[PDB]
């Protein structure tokens, strides 16, 4: 070793959030899901590295193999009546890491407008 390796992850998501390059999407973010659950950031606009992978959470479900928190059926019941309804606006808490570099963001889940789905922001606080 010298000056050439990684890890996995060193951030707070992936290409769409706060500032670090930024590029076409909203004014928030997005993680992007399908019915089942399964993440669909990986067709709309990639992010910067031009080497492999846009991340590795790709074809994971958010449910249980990415994030470290929710331990429930998704988020806290408000992805029934949100995608049942044809409208999911709603906002509550997510976190990101634990042990790591903490923080106390506020998410703001909604019925994507990117390309048909129920992301996850994170806002900016
Ligand atoms: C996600 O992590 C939600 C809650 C929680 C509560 C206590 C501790 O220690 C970690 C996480």
């Amino acid at each position: 070793m010298e000056h050439v390796a990684f890890g996995s992850e060193d951030i707070e998501n992936t290409l769409a959030k706060m500032d670090d390059g930024q590029l076409d999407g909203l004014a928030f973010g997005a993680i992007q899901l399908d019915g089942d659950g399964n993440i669909l950031q990986y067709n709309a606009a990639e992010g910067d590295i031009t080497g492999r992978d846009p991340k590795q959470v790709i074809g994971k479900n958010f449910f249980k193999d990415v994030a470290p928190c929710t331990d429930s059926p998704e988020f806290y019941g408000k992805f029934k009546e949100g995608v049942a309804s044809g409208n999911l606006n709603t906002m509550f808490e997510y976190t990101f890491d634990y042990q790591m570099t903490p923080t106390k963001v506020k998410v703001h889940m909604k019925k994507a407008l990117s390309g048909d789905s129920y992301w996850v922001f994170v806002k900016r606080v």
